[PDB]
Parts: structure tokens; C-alpha cells; sequence
């Protein structure tokens, strides 16, 4: 029937068991109440009240906040309380383009309910009623959605790259796409959602890109993050998202957005058109 | 101010207030977060959800029917980003180790349902008295949990389909290249139980413990690459590393404290909080 359930799935959250995470007056995240109690034991770094986890006012540069929090995080992971840092840092801000207030390891970003950013590419051939999309199948080794269907290229956004630089890098690593082609991809908007995830809250923003590819281009799984790739008619992709749960949870949203922008979904007959569009903006 | 006691306390820190009991045929076998219970409610043919409990449907009369029903729910919740993805290792669901297996559950979602988990941990040592040495493993950086941390020579989760001894034998070969003839000489020496809140749920875990006096010329090798390497340390150095550092994987600290108690390395005449440490090693 409708794409609405996929959109609602990605926007399902209950903030009642969480407290605001605040830096210099600005809410940057959400921390579970029990976890907030564990942070309270590190009172040189966190000031914890009934309504908030506040970073210490003694940490007033991004760099000193980054370092102090990283040390507490390392300790908490040692104790089995939060996921182990893996070394990729994310920026902590109130929205994209606002100042970076500190950096936090990607592995604990949902643990602090911090906004996360990523880039997703729609790699396609053909035109109009004859569009074909390259779909990746994720490695069985992926911690999240192993074996599930994916965009041709997609990745989280590290703190130290622009969106375009990260896109170029992910394109090379995941799909063996030449930089010349990654640079031809056009930005086509963004999706925002907020969901409760296994280890916290994910208020995520996906920056979306379209690329019309050469007929003789074949993506190749260079870094092994993808197990393989398939070239499918756009209608198959759209109908698969409508009728199955084959795609990675947030890739469902990127497919719906692609279908809207490319006229594969029509407001004269699509169930729940307006509610779908509203929910892709979070 | 790290200490033996703080490790024990860390492993027994939990708050059940945001959770409801997970019940099969009147027996509590887990704990499910309240928001997740709301998600489970949509699967009314498998779960009955009230204000106080998630009950598996009484229509699921056999362990096989329960396992299949919940496996499908887990599949779809994981597809939706709600729970961790199943990875293929199944664990037994019971009220305690002796009790009947009520169903099976993928290891990846065992903490999501707050179900009791089991594992085996081996203390591989050489020498006696002042010359007692322990083989320590260093975990691979690719481990999901505690990457690069120090570990027992052999340790692993317990699959549904093996005995403890069988799993110990398999882990001994895969993790440390320790052959069956030697692995079978390992003697069971007790167990540790703890209950902690973890990133994705609740971990009410039991570690079955084994000791093995190894030949002077044995050397462990990391056959399956789960361990980065192995080191032979004086027992006292291991015990002091646990007392004062976070070098060891969180629950392995408990196995070291237990080993110290059983091998007379700590003494109730002078070790602070001796009784409270012992109490917490059987924590529920």
C-alpha cells in the first residue's frame, strides 16, 4: 500500500526516559537517565541535574571539551557502559553549518543523542520512464543492516571533511567510482529523521546526491563494505521499498525521496503523499 | 581510585525502572525496555503487552514455535532499525542454567530482551606459588566489544547447541590452538554471575570458570584471529593490573578476582571489602 510506515518507523522515538545534553546553553543531544547517573560520577566534565546533562563550564574550547569527554567515554566503554570508540570523529553542533562545539567518536554519537550527518548517492542510468538504479548489497560483516540493500554509495560524515570530499572518498572506497564522476554528482536536497535506536537516539540528516552514470560503468566493491551491486529498473526499487523490508532502514527514505523527485510517485494517487513529505523533513 | 570492588560494582549496576518483565509460560526470563515493549505490541499474535509485562503468546506451545515466531519479529524490528541485527549464533533462553530451554534467541538480541547469557572462561596458567604465571590474551582490534583489551587465554559465549565442556574444547582450539587432549584436562572451578545495564539493554550473565595447569612448553597461537596475541605474565602482575587499571575486558576483571580468591592471592585478613567483593561475584 503506502510508504508511510517506513517514514514513521524512522521517526519513532520516546524522549521520556532521556535528559537534554547541553553545551554553553545549547541543546546538542539526549542522554538516557541511567547513563546520566553514570556521567554524574565524572563531575569535572559533567554537571548533571534532574532535567539536564551540562558540560562543565571549565571546558570552554571545542578542543578541551573533545579531550575531556573522550577520556570519560574511554572509561565508560572500559566499564561496559557505552560502545567502544573506533576512531572516527563526528562534529557536535545544533545543525549543519552552525559552529562545531566539540568532536565525539561516531561509536557513541547515538549514546549522546547527538545529530549525525551522512551522504547518500543515487547512481543511475537512463531517463524518464526508463531509469535504472545501482543498488548495493551490504557486507555480512556490517554491524548495522548486514546483507541489506543500500544506495550505490552512502556513508557517515566525518568531522574533518566537507560533504563533497567525503562523497568523493566514499565513492572511491565503496564503489570504485572515479573522482571525475563523483564530482559530477549533484546535490538534490536532504532527509532528516529522529528515531530511537538500540543504543540511543538517532537525529540524523542525510545529504542526497544524484549521478547519471555512463552505460559502461560498473561499480566494484573496493573496500569490501558492499558484498555486491545490482542494476535494477527504478520501478522495481520503488515497489521493493513499498512491499518489502529488503532495504536498510534509512535507505527506504532515500528511495522514496528519489521517487518523488523523479516523478515515480504521483500526488494524484499516492497514498499519504503529504504526510510522507512532512516526515522526510523530520 | 580503581579497585577490585569498583569492578564488581560496575558489573552489577542496573536500573530496571524503565523495563518490563519478559515472561514465557509464567516464568520471567528477561527484561524489555518500555519503548521496545510498545514496538512489540504491534506483533499481537506473538506478544501480549501490558503495563507490567511482555508475555509470549500461550498459543506458541513448543520451544521450536517460540523460536521461529520471535526470530521473525526480531528480523523485522532489526530491518526497521529498532534492535540489533541477528548474526546467526543462537543462545538458549531459560530461567537458569539447569532449567529447560524455553526457546532460542539470536545472541545479538539477547541483551535487547534482557535474557540470561552464559559463557565459558579459561584460566591458563603455569608454575605454582611464587612462580605462578597466567597466559593473557589481547583481543583483536576488530572485536565489537572491548577491542584491544586484555582477556582470558580462552573465553567465549555459550551457544544453545553445545555443552559447556564442548564449547570450551572448541574455543580452546579456535582461539588459542590448544588441542582437545589438553582442553579436556581443564577443571571446572565455579561461576560468576552479574547483572548490568549495557548499551543495548540488560546483561544478567553467568561465566562458567575453568582452570588448566599448562605444560611449560605450551604456547598459545591465535588460530581464528579473535585474539591479536598472547602474553605470559606473573599472576601477581595480572591481579594488580585488574586492581588498578582498566586494561582487562570488563567482565574478565571478575574472573581475575575469582582466580585470586581461589588461589590464595588475596587474604581476608587484609584485603579491604573481602565479603562485599565475594557477594558481588554472585550478583543478581
Amino acid at each position: 500500500l503506502s510508504f508511510l510506515k517506513h517514514v514513521q518507523d524512522c521517526n519513532t522515538h520516546d524522549l521520556s526516559n532521556f535528559v537534554r545534553f547541553v553545551i554553553e546553553g545549547r541543546r546538542v543531544g539526549w542522554v538516557r537517565k541511567a547513563l546520566a547517573q553514570r556521567l554524574k560520577a565524572h563531575g569535572r566534565v559533567f554537571d548533571v541535574t534532574r532535567d539536564a546533562v551540562l558540560l562543565s563550564a571549565s571546558l570552554r574550547t571545542p578542543q578541551s571539551r573533545t579531550r575531556a569527554v573522550a577520556d570519560v567515554v574511554d572509561r565508560l566503554a572500559d566499564e561496559g557502559v557505552v560502545p567502544a570508540p573506533r576512531g572516527e570523529l563526528y562534529r557536535v553542533n545544533q545543525s549543519w553549518g552552525e559552529p562545531t562545539l566539540m568532536l565525539l567518536d561516531r561509536a557513541v554519537v547515538p549514546t549522546f543523542g547527538v545529530r549525525a550527518y551522512g551522504v547518500h548517492l543515487n547512481g543511475y542510468v537512463g531517463a524518464g520512464a526508463d531509469l535504472h538504479l545501482w543498488i548495493g548489497r551490504r557486507s555480512p560483516d556490517k554491524s548495522v543492516a548486514p546483507g541489506k540493500l543500500d544506495n550505490m554509495v552512502a556513508g557517515g560524515q566525518p568531522a574533518d571533511l566537507s560533504l563533497r570530499q567525503n562523497l568523493i572518498k566514499e565513492c572511491a572506497e565503496e564503489a570504485d567510482l572515479p573522482e571525475a564522476l563523483a564530482r559530477q554528482a549533484i546535490p538534490v536536497g536532504a532527509i532528516t529523521y529522529c528515531m530511537e535506536s538500540p543504543a540511543g537516539i538517532k537525529p540524523d540528516t542525510l545529504f542526497l546526491y544524484d549521478l547519471a552514470l555512463p552505460e559502461d560503468f560498473r561499480p566494484h566493491n573496493t573496500d569490501g563494505e558492499m558484498a555486491d551491486f545490482m542494476l535494477w529498473p527504478a520501478a522495481k526499487v520503488v515497489e521493493a521499498v513499498r512491499t518489502t523490508e529488503a532495504f536498510k532502514f534509512n535507505v527506504n527514505l532515500t528511495v522514496i525521496d528519489f521517487a518523488i523527485r523523479h516523478g515515480l510517485i504521483d500526488p494524484d494517487n499516492e497514498p499519504d503523499y503529504q504526510e510522507i513529505l512532512a516526515g522526510l523533513r523530520g
